């Protein structure tokens, strides 16, 4: 019956598929339809027919595993875009046609129906399968009957009677917030429309709402731009990056309903953008310490999965006006023409995505200016993110606290994870494939770069954990300096380290002090292990002279600098050691497969050669201490050591600190309520985070205490002398 209901599911077509905007002579439209094409000929190639089978497709065969009733629907999905769309092969084919009414039928009487309960995974119950189910009868909706429509999606009101909650039909329901109380609207909305029932519609609507609230505890996103999501994990860039995408989709559609939303609640969405997602998209990448599990995903490397958030900011875009529509245009097209490694439209799925960022590109009127420099301190997820815009790198630090999980193994996903947020960091420079084609699979888990371990064996079984210390966060000043500290304990109690950061514009210090170990284990800092690039290698020298690396460890007594040196300056990476150090070097092959580390993955061999650099600590009170310096040449490095020589103000168990006399700014850390004299000008006073400035006479101050999560009046500890 076509009414009100049946013209927000055209506009939901037009969003999900978009054949009405389909062109057969712009070339990337007719890529995504090729691509859609092989996979109907091939499920139709592969279907069972015949005597009532057992599996309408061998693949995925077991119904025990809940991922084969979501791929088998998924498939249908892609038949109903293909019947509908004009400029298929299959469009109006009495095959198609009749396959996908039959399938239906077939799955709804033997495999999903009201009088089933999960078993396996409840997302496929409630979430994967209702999608497909819904979209696939939304596009579709002129080959069945209203009573055949209710009859296909009453099993979507058995699993998921209630917009409030997931797992409703389980002894262990749990509250919908964040990305999936987003799909709990693709679920309920769609339904709500294909069933023509307004309470269904009115009462999900409502529920979504909540997902506009900035939260001061638990899950969802914070003032600070964290995103929290299973409890207490980093989560914006999986997570967060459902929300947005299934969250743009969606508005249209609710908004032309009897039941749209205030404008003034959805003004929240831009605080996300701008605070949130952001920050953490650096040269067309999402910084992986936000992605979770997904980091474990060889379909969802980091340039990928950014393209789930920038579509669901264009769409955004698209349904503002004005300034602010202007604004978020200009932010896509400058990310975008930033990537020079991945093609956006690789991960563009309807036409109308691919239509928007299309008229983007080309639209003169839209600036695309490199993005400007800055710092974003999310305390609230223990996560740093930086940029350096005149040098051209971004930086992340991946820490973890009393208030967060350091890792997530879930699923049979990231089991390899260990290290992750152990005070780990990110360089984001002229290599913009380096987290990606199989970095994940092929680096060395017990080597993550900036962190101080044992070398004890670990167990893919693990789950996460939370800190013993609250002593974790970081003190920012501007948008390009900032100081963090990490009161460090090690997975099994045998290892502890005060591990600190001085982000100081172009470079960034790494001290570790107080490092004990009560192991038999044998504990070390990775000051790196740098994914190579076999087309750009570097030249490696050590102490300004060349060295020849190999896959054998080589000792390095009593080393000053170490520099990479690549043909282009956007790639090198130079570490000035305070003091002089002892450290090891090796350059290997590293094999690996994505099944290791994610069961649900391919078992085939990939490998990539890795750069490790690290220092041992063989006796209690040990320490490192060295600075970071990206993307200058070998010349301009040497120069800079020298400026640098007398930089480290204090590297103890009690305080750490470090000057840059060229900008006059301090960080500090201090774990006591000592006073702590600094470059004979000022005392700090206080355990906690700071970053201090001097302009003439006047300090700018910045203290923050991660404890009790609060900054503090200047006076209580900060002195002048």
């Amino acid at each position: 019956v076509k009414d009100t209901y049946t013209d927000r599911l055209d506009d939901w077509n037009g969003i999900i598929a978009g054949n009405q905007y389909y062109d057969s002579k712009n070339d990337q439209m007719a890529k995504l339809n090729q691509e859609l094409e092989g996979k109907v000929a091939d499920s139709l190639s592969s279907i069972s027919s015949q005597a009532d089978r057992i599996y309408l497709w061998e693949k995925f065969s077991n119904y025990k595993t809940s991922a084969n009733l979501t791929a088998t629907y998924r498939k249908l999905e892609e038949m109903a875009k293909q019947v509908t769309n004009p400029s298929s092969r299959y469009y109006q084919d009495e095959t198609v046609v009749r396959t996908v009414r039959d399938s239906m039928e077939w799955m709804h009487k033997h495999v999903y129906n009201s009088e089933k309960s999960i078993v396996g995974n409840w997302a496929d119950y409630e979430i994967g399968t209702p999608r497909a189910i819904n979209n696939t009868l939304s596009l579709m909706k002129e080959y069945f009957s209203d009573e055949e429509i209710k009859k296909y999606t009453d099993v979507i009101e058995k699993f998921v009677p209630d917009p409030e909650h997931f797992r409703k039909t389980t002894d262990n329901p749990f509250k919908a917030l964040g990305g999936n109380l987003v799909d709990m609207g693709r679920v309920k909305v769609i339904a709500g429309l294909l069933r023509k029932d307004d309470q269904e519609i009115s009462s999900t609507i409502r529920s979504i709402e909540q997902v506009f609230k900035l939260v001061d505890q638990g899950e969802g996103f914070y003032q600070d731009g964290s995103y929290i999501d299973h409890t207490n994990v980093a989560y914006t860039g999986a997570y967060g990056n459902v929300l947005i995408d299934g969250l743009s989709q969606l508005l249209p559609v609710i908004q032309k309903t009897k039941n749209p939303i205030d404008k003034d609640k959805m003004q929240t969405m831009y605080h996300w953008i701008d605070k949130s997602f952001a920050p953490l998209l650096v040269n067309g990448e999402l910084m992986d310490m936000s992605r979770g599990r997904s980091i474990s995903r060889a379909n969802s490397e980091g340039h990928v999965a950014a393209v789930e958030v920038l579509r669901g900011i264009h769409r955004i875009a698209d349904m503002s006006e004005g300034e602010t529509k202007q604004r978020l245009q200009s932010l896509v097209k400058t990310i975008v023409q930033s990537d020079s490694y991945y093609d956006v439209f690789k991960n563009l799925k309807t036409y109308k995505d691919i239509s928007l960022m299309q008229s983007l590109l080309s639209d003169a009127g839209v600036a695309s200016v490199p993005r400007t420099s800055y710092l974003s301190a999310f305390n609230k997820m223990d996560k740093t993110a930086m940029y350096n815009a005149e040098k051209g790198f971004g930086f992340g630090l991946s820490l973890f606290s009393s208030r967060t999980l350091n890792y997530e193994h879930m699923n049979k996903e990231n089991k390899r994870g260990w290290y992750t947020s152990d005070g780990m960091f990110y360089l984001y420079n002229g290599d913009l494939s380096h987290y990606s084609d199989g970095y994940w699979p092929t680096v060395n888990p017990y080597k993550m770069p900036g962190t101080t371990e044992t070398d004890a064996k670990r167990a893919d079984s693990d789950t996460g954990k939370v800190l013993p210390s609250a002593f974790v966060g970081t003190s920012k000043l501007d948008d390009a300096n900032a100081t963090a500290t990490m009161d460090f304990t090690n997975w099994n109690q045998t290892l502890t380290a005060h591990k600190s950061w001085f982000m100081l514009k172009d470079k960034i210090a790494f001290l570790g002090s107080n490092i004990q170990n009560t192991s038999t284990d044998t504990a070390a800092t990775t000051i790196d292990q740098r994914k190579l690039e076999s087309s750009n290698p570097y030249k490696v020298y050590v102490n300004d002279k060349e060295a020849s690396l190999t896959e054998q460890e080589k000792d390095y007594p009593e080393t000053q600098s170490v520099f990479l040196e690549s043909s282009d300056s956007k790639k090198n990476i130079g570490y000035f050691f305070f003091k002089k150090s002892s450290i090891s070097m090796s350059k290997a092959l590293q094999k690996g497969a994505w099944k290791d580390i994610n069961e649900g993955q391919s078992d085939k061999e990939v490998e990539n050669e890795f750069l490790t650099i690290s220092q041992a600590h063989k006796q209690n009170g040990d320490s490192y201490g060295y600075m970071l310096i990206p993307n200058v040449d070998r010349a301009t490095f040497n120069q800079m050591i020298k400026e640098l020589e007398s930089s480290l103000i204090e590297n103890n168990e009690t305080l750490q600190s470090v000057y840059d006399a060229k900008q006059g700014v301090w960080g500090i850390v201090k774990y006591d309520d000592s006073v702590s004299t600094i470059s004979n000008q000022f005392q700090v006073l206080k355990r906690g985070v700071y970053t201090i400035r001097k302009e003439g006479d006047e300090y700018k101050i910045a203290y923050y205490n991660p404890e009790t999560q609060e900054s503090a009046p200047d006076q209580e500890v900060f002195k002048k002398l």
